[PDB]
DNA sequence: AATAAGCGGAAGTGGG
DNA sequence: CCCACTTCGCTTAT
């Protein structure tokens, strides 16, 4: 199956779910969730990976922290703002 | 109080 | 048993 991180360039990438998603820098790759949309993003990757239950956001966002030590992922402190590695975005 | 964003421990569940 | 996530209490700022 997927990777989150790999879901989100995805998006990102193709510009499906731009109501919910957007580069902020994106030479950078920090990228930004929308206040209002979010729910539907986060809605969308659970069913993509056949979850039991419904994602939500905040569940998503838990397993976003969790890229934190190996550096996929950082948030950066803006809100809603992350961040993808370099690592992560030369592929 | 209310609310949205943000955090991390911990046990559960995947993985041709 | 770790990967790679998946499913409260706490905390801060408005």
């Amino acid at each position: 199956k997927i990777r989150l991180y790999q879901f989100l360039l995805d998006l990102l990438r193709s510009g499906d779910m731009k109501d919910s998603i957007w580069w902020v820098d994106k030479d950078k790759g920090t990228f930004q969730f929308s206040s209002k949309h979010k729910e539907a993003l986060a809605h969308r990757w659970g069913i993509q990976k056949g979850n039991r239950k419904k994602m939500t956001y905040q569940k998503m966002a838990r397993a976003l922290r969790n890229y934190g030590k190996t550096g996929e992922v950082k948030k950066v402190k803006k809100k809603l703002t992350y961040q993808f590695s370099g690592e992560v975005l030369g592929r």
